[PDB]
C-alpha cells in the first residue's frame, strides 16, 4: 500500500495496518518514549539500512550494501568477493576504513519551535526555513552548546517535510567499529547482476553481515583491538514461518527522495526533458559503445563498466516515461491541483490556485535553458570522455610563465597526474572520438549555433559542417591526444600552446556554457520551492495527512503491504515467491552473471533445507510485496504481522520506478531476498553455524 510514513504517523496509519493483517501492539512497532522495533533498524554506511538480528550487535544489510568493504578486505590469495567470507570467530570479524551505523534513538516534532524562530527572520522570500545551515544552527540551540561533547556518540539534525509545513529533530547515535561477519560468494549476492537488475522475478541472495562493536559500557567508538560487541536495546527475531500470498508485510528504512506533489506540468517537464534527452543521448552512446565492444575484446573489458553505468539511469527513465505514458501520472497530478483550487475556490483564499500558477508558469519560463542544459549534460558533460580531459588551472598557467624553474616542473606534475587519470588503462581515444562523432552530431542538430559553446561553433566556421574532422583535429593537434604528444609538450612547456590546445579549449568551452545554464537556471528553483509550501500546506489543509505522505527525504520512514505477484502484460502472471529452481534454470557456467556455486549447486540436489523449506519442501529464494520503497531501502527489514524478519528488502521492480511520483498497486513492488534462503546460505554454504546460534530463530 501507498506511503513513506513518518513513525509519528504509526497511530493514524494503524487501523489501515492492522486490516492489511499487522497483529503486533503499536508501543512494540514504534514508542517515542520507550524500546520499541524501531531501536533494531540502523542507517548503513549513509546510503542503505540495515538491521540487528543478535544480542551481540549482528547486522544485516544487502550484499551490494557489504560490497565496498567485502572488496577491501579482498586479495587475489584469499578473494572474499569470489568465495565470500565467514568468520568462525568474533576474533576473526575484519573492521573497516570508514564505516558507520546510525540509530534513529529520538524524533521529536519541532515545527511549532522552528516556524517561530522563522519569523524573526525579515525577507519573506529568505529560503532559510529549507537550508541545512539554518535548520542545524536550530538544532544546537534547542540542545545545548557542547551536547556532542555532554552525551558522547549523539548528534541532533533538523529536517524539514511536507515543503516546509513540518520539522523533525532526529537524535542519532553513530557506531565507527562495524566488521564484516559474513559474505555469500557474489555468485549469490550478485546473481543475475546485471541482467536481473530492477527484474522480478528474481534469484538473488543479496545479503552480508556485519557486527557492531562499542566500548565496555556499548557507548559508540572507533576502532581498538579492545572494543566488545554491541548489546543492544532491541534486535529482530528471525521467523521460519515462511510467507504465503497476501501475508502482511511492513518495512522500516531511509528512503531517499520522492516527488508526490509535482504539478501535471512538472509530469510534462520530467517526459519531455529530462527523460526523453536522457534517452535519447545515452541510446547514441550506448550504441557506439556496444558496436566497439562487440568488435573488440579489450573494449569490452575497458568499456563493460562505463556501459553498465550508463544503462542504469537509462532504463530508470525507460521505466520512468512507460509509467508516464500508461498509468496516468500527469491525469493524477492534475486532478489532485485541481480539486485544491476547487477547495479553495470554495474556502475563499485564491493561494493554492496562485501558488500552482506560479508553478507552471516557472517551468514554462525555464523550459529552454533546461532543455540546453540536458542536451549538454546527457550529451558531452556525460556522453564525450575527452570533455573531462585536464584543464590548467589558474595556478598552473602562471606557474609557466614563472620566473622559478621549479614550479613549472611542479605544475607539468600534476597535468601529467591529470592527463593520467583521464588516458588510464580503460580509456580509447579511438572509441572516445566515434562516441564524441555521434553524440556531437546529435547535439549540433538540436542545438542552435548561438547557444553553442563557444569551440563548437567551429564545426560550422572552420571544418563545413564536418564532425569528423572537427574530432579528429581535436586529438591530431591537442598535447591531450597521445601519450607521445603529451611527452612532446611536457619537455618543452609554453602556455600559448595550452591556451590554443583544441581539446582544452574544447573542455574548458563546455564547462562554461554548463556552468553558465547552471546559473541561470537556479533562480527558478526558489519560486517553485516557496509555491510548494503554499500547495502542500493547502493538500494537508483540504484532505489531511491520512492518504498524504511526506515525500522521502533520506529520513526513517515505515510502509506496509502484502506478499503478492502481479501481471505485467497481456496473459503473463508473476507470482510472490521465487525458489531456489529458479536459480538452477538460469545457471550458464559460461557467464560471470549466472555462475552457481557447487556449494548450494548440492544442497539442492540433496534437498538439505533443514527447517528453511516451504512446507512442499519447495526451497525459497526471494517474494515480493506492494510495500512502497525508493532508493535508500536498499537493506530494509521486511516484517510479518508480529514484527518478525522474513526478508531483506533488495531491489524494485522497473515498473514501479514511477512510484517515485505516484504509487502503483498493480505493477510496483519491493523485491526481497527470503530470510530462510538467508539462513539457508550461512548453514549450508558457510558453514557459519555461531551466526544461527546467535540469533533468536522462531518457529
Ligand atoms: N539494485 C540496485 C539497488 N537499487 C535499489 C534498491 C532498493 C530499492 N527499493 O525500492 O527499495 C530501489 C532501488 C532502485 O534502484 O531504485
Amino acid at each position: 500500500d501507498e506511503g513513506m510514513w513518518l513513525m509519528q504517523q504509526l497511530g493514524r496509519k494503524y487501523a489501515q495496518m492492522k486490516e492489511r493483517g499487522l497483529k503486533m501492539k503499536e508501543y512494540d512497532l514504534y514508542n517515542p518514549n520507550g524500546t520499541s522495533l524501531k531501536d533494531a533498524v540502523v542507517l548503513f554506511d549513509g546510503g542503505c539500512t540495515g538491521e540487528v538480528v543478535s544480542d551481540r550487535g549482528l547486522v544485516l544489510t544487502n550484499h551490494h550494501c557489504g560490497y565496498d568493504m567485502i572488496q577491501a578486505h579482498s586479495t587475489l590469495e584469499h578473494n572474499y568477493l569470489e568465495n565470500g567470507f565467514w568468520a568462525m570467530r568474533e576474533a576473526d570479524e575484519l573492521p573497516n576504513k570508514d564505516i558507520s551505523v546510525v540509530f534513529i534513538d529520538k524524533i521529536e516534532d519541532v515545527t511549532d519551535y522552528v516556524k517561530k524562530e522563522l519569523k524573526a527572520i525579515k525577507d519573506p522570500n529568505s529560503m532559510d526555513y529549507l537550508s541545512p545551515k539554518y535548520l542545524q544552527k536550530l538544532a544546537d540551540k534547542k540542545a545545548g552548546k557542547n551536547f556532542s561533547a555532554k552525551n558522547p556518540g549523539l548528534s541532533v539534525e533538523i529536517k524539514a517535510f511536507y515543503g516546509g509545513n513540518l520539522y523533525l529533530m532526529f537524535t542519532k547515535k553513530t557506531y565507527t567499529d562495524v566488521r564484516l561477519v559474513g559474505a555469500p560468494p557474489s555468485s549469490i549476492g550478485k546473481f543475475g547482476a546485471d541482467t536481473d537488475n530492477w527484474i522480478w522475478p528474481r534469484h538473488t541472495g543479496d545479503f552480508s553481515i556485519f557486527r557492531i562493536y562499542a566500548d565496555k559500557n556499548g557507548n559508540p567508538a572507533p576502532y581498538s583491538e579492545d572494543n566488545v560487541p554491541l548489546k543492544p536495546k532491541r534486535f529482530f527475531n528471525i521467523s521460519l514461518g515462511g510467507v504465503q500470498e497476501n501475508d502482511y508485510a511492513m518495512i522500516m528504512g531511509f528512503p531517499g527522495t520522492t516527488h508526490r506533489y509535482f504539478t501535471a506540468s512538472e509530469v510534462d517537464e520530467w517526459k519531455s526533458i529530462d527523460n526523453d534527452i536522457r534517452i535519447r543521448m545515452r541510446d547514441i552512446r550506448q550504441g557506439v559503445m556496444l558496436r566497439e565492444m562487440l568488435a573488440d575484446p579489450q573494449i569490452k573489458i575497458m568499456y563493460s563498466a562505463k556501459y553498465a553505468a550508463s544503462q542504469n539511469a537509462y532504463k530508470r527513465a525507460i521505466g520512468a516515461n512507460w509509467a508516464i505514458k500508461t498509468r496516468g501520472l500527469r491525469q493524477n497530478k492534475q486532478a489532485m491541483q485541481d480539486r485544491l483550487i476547487a477547495w479553495g475556490a470554495k474556502q475563499g483564499t485564491p493561494r493554492y490556485e496562485e501558488a500552482v500558477h506560479e508553478i507552471d508558469a516557472t517551468v514554462a519560463k525555464r523550459a529552454d535553458l533546461r532543455r540546453r542544459y540536458w542536451m549538454i549534460e546527457e550529451g558531452i558533460i556525460r556522453g564525450i570522455e575527452f570533455a573531462r580531459s585536464p584543464i590548467p588551472t589558474e595556478d598552473e598557467t602562471k606557474a609557466l610563465q614563472g620566473n622559478d624553474a621549479s614550479a613549472r616542473k611542479e605544475a607539468i606534475d600534476k597535468i601529467r597526474t591529470r592527463y593520467s587519470k583521464f588516458a588510464n588503462k580503460d580509456y580509447s581515444a579511438e572509441v572516445d572520438k566515434k562516441v564524441a562523432v555521434a553524440m556531437l552530431t546529435e547535439y549540433l542538430k538540436e542545438i542552435p549555433y548561438e547557444n553553442l559553446p563557444l569551440h563548437l561553433r567551429l564545426v560550422k566556421d572552420r571544418f563545413a559542417g564536418d564532425v569528423q574532422a572537427y574530432v579528429d583535429d581535436i586529438f591530431a593537434r591537442s598535447v591531450f591526444g597521445s601519450e607521445a604528444q603529451f611527452d612532446a609538450f611536457a619537455a618543452v612547456p609554453s602556455v600559448e600552446k595550452l591556451a590554443e590546445d583544441p581539446m582544452v579549449l574544447f573542455a574548458s568551452s563546455v564547462f562554461d556554457e554548463y556552468r553558465k545554464l547552471y546559473n541561470e537556471l537556479r533562480p527558478y528553483d526558489d519560486p517553485i520551492l516557496r509555491a510548494q509550501r503554499t500547495y502542500i500546506a493547502g493538500l494537508l489543509e483540504m484532505d489531511g495527512d491520512q492518504d498524504q505522505f511526506p515525500d522521502a527525504n533520506l529520513t526513517l520512514r515505515f510502509t506496509y503491504g502484502q506478499v503478492k505477484g502481479y501481471s505485467p502484460r497481456d496473459n503473463v502472471y508473476y507470482g510472490h515467491q521465487t525458489t531456489l529452481d529458479g536459480v538452477m534454470e538460469k545457471e550458464d557456467p559460461d557467464n560471470w552473471e549466472f555462475v552457481v556455486d557447487p556449494k548450494l549447486k548440492a544442497v539442492y540436489e540433496r534437498k538439505d533445507f533443514g527447517r528453511y523449506a516451504d512446507r512442499s519442501g519447495r526451497m525459497p529464494v526471494a517474494f515480493c510485496a506492494t510495500t512502497h520503497t525508493t532508493g535508500g531501502n536498499s537493506g530494509s527489514p521486511v516484517m510479518n504481522a508480529n514484527g518478525e524478519l522474513i526478508g531483506l528488502n533488495f531491489d524494485r521492480n522497473w515498473e514501479g520506478v514511477g512510484g517515485d511520483i505516484q504509487y502503483l498497486a498493480d505493477y510496483q513492488r519491493s523485491i526481497i531476498v527470503d530470510i530462510r534462503y538467508v539462513l539457508l546460505v550461512i548453514d549450508k554454504v558457510g558453514g557459519c553455524q555461531r551466526l544461527l546460534d546467535e540469533m533468536n530463530i522462531v518457529p
